[PDB]
């Protein structure tokens, strides 16, 4: 049966007016159309309040109507309706974000009360290939507290944008057609209907996947002892630790990955830092980064609803034996949420930005004493939990 959600928002949706659109086929703006007013029905809120708002975006962007012009469901559908498509001959994705943030959720046009979620709805059938860079804009929109949903239509986008777009790349969907855009509406509804939220009191079962290659302690012996401070540090800002709060495990990856302990192992945040105080690096040159994902995949989240995080620290490349694009794909499927961690010069940032979240999850430092500096970014990381509020009826 039907998906609802109760959740108080502001949202707005990127409308995609490009000349590709309406030359592909006559009908497509209007199951576009048709897919946004079963959005606006799905919202019981609005007309109670909540709103909802639409630009229009392609070559340059124009505004169909702010949050603050129609009161009622049925007047914000004739409003989409009454919508006019300038066809585009260029797409500016970065130009529409720009738009969004700067007047789609000021207080002129209906927003600015941080009591409702800000969500924006981007829709589009191809790249960003005019005006503003869209990371950038999106960097900052998502900055201010906005969720970012993408979605893609045909094969002219590429997918890879609507990823550095939106909040994680989860929350881009994807179709073939326009005939088939209905098949994302439960799945749309869901992710809009996350309630994500930092809260280090929370429940949550925390992996660390740390590098334990000899090459850390070369140029200082007591690296790895700061890498293993830093864990400490991350435990000792949660709240309570154990199987009525948060749980920690922690493995490490040199050649191959091995289990250090796992999640049910102790309970008490002196019995966790004392463990990894246990912990010792391999004399190998290797980091199997891939070994790693796959040992927590397979040794430690099942063996414990909470929120699932691993933390990943690399100061190499990956060594080859195993995928870590791969593996961090099917951790990120079971729901995981991954942070990755760069040390040195020897990482490839590329891979980093390939197993993480979302390419904001992830992190630099030139050196391991520097690593504090980070320690903020990533436990309001770690302690961020989303929790899905849709239901049926």
């Amino acid at each position: 049966d039907a998906e609802e959600c109760d959740v108080q928002a502001d949202i707005i949706v990127l409308f995609d007016d490009s000349s590709s659109i309406q030359y592909d086929n006559k009908e497509n703006y209007q199951m576009m159309k048709d897919f946004v007013k079963e959005l606006v029905d799905s919202f019981t809120t609005v007309g109670v309040g909540s709103q909802f708002g639409v630009v229009q975006f392609s070559q340059g962007v124009k505004t169909a109507f702010p949050l603050n012009k129609f009161k009622t469901k049925e007047d914000i559908k004739k409003g989409i309706q009454d919508m006019v498509p300038r066809n585009g001959g260029q797409t500016e994705i970065g130009t529409g974000l720009k738009h969004v943030r700067e007047n789609s959720f000021s207080g002129a046009e209906g927003g600015g009360n941080p009591d409702k979620q800000k969500i924006v709805i981007l829709m589009t059938d191809g790249k960003s290939n005019a005006g503003a860079p869209p990371q950038h804009e999106a960097h900052k929109l998502k900055a201010e507290g906005v969720t970012v949903i993408a979605i893609g239509i045909g094969q002219g986008f590429v997918k890879t944008e609507l990823e550095q777009i939106a909040t994680m790349k989860n929350y881009v969907l994807t179709t073939n057609s326009f005939s088939e855009l209905s098949t994302l509406l439960k799945l749309v509804i869901d992710l809009a209907c996350e309630v994500c939220v930092v809260d280090c009191a929370g429940h949550a079962d925390i992996a660390f996947v740390f590098d334990a290659s000899s090459s850390i302690n070369a140029n200082n012996p007591n690296n790895y002892q700061l890498m293993k401070n830093f864990m400490k540090d991350i435990v000792d800002r949660f709240n309570k630790t154990g199987p009525d709060g948060t749980q920690f495990a922690v493995v490490t990856f040199a050649d191959r990955a091995t289990k250090q302990f796992g999640l049910k192992d102790y309970s008490s945040k002196a019995d966790i830092k004392g463990a990894i105080d246990k912990v010792t690096p391999s004399i190998i040159g290797q980091t199997a980064i891939g070994d790693g994902l796959e040992n927590a995949r397979l040794e430690v989240f099942p063996n414990r609803e909470v929120q699932k995080v691993v933390i990943l620290l690399t100061d190499g490349q990956n060594n080859g034996h195993k995928s870590p694009e791969h593996e961090s794909s099917l951790l990120r499927k079971e729901g995981v949420v991954i942070v990755a961690i760069g040390v040195g010069t020897g990482f490839l940032k590329s891979e980093l930005i390939n197993i993480a979240s979302s390419e904001e999850y992830v992190f630099t430092t030139s050196s391991f004493d520097k690593l504090s500096k980070i320690m903020e970014d990533v436990v309001k990381l770690a302690c961020m939990s989303c929790k899905p509020r849709a239901h049926k009826k």
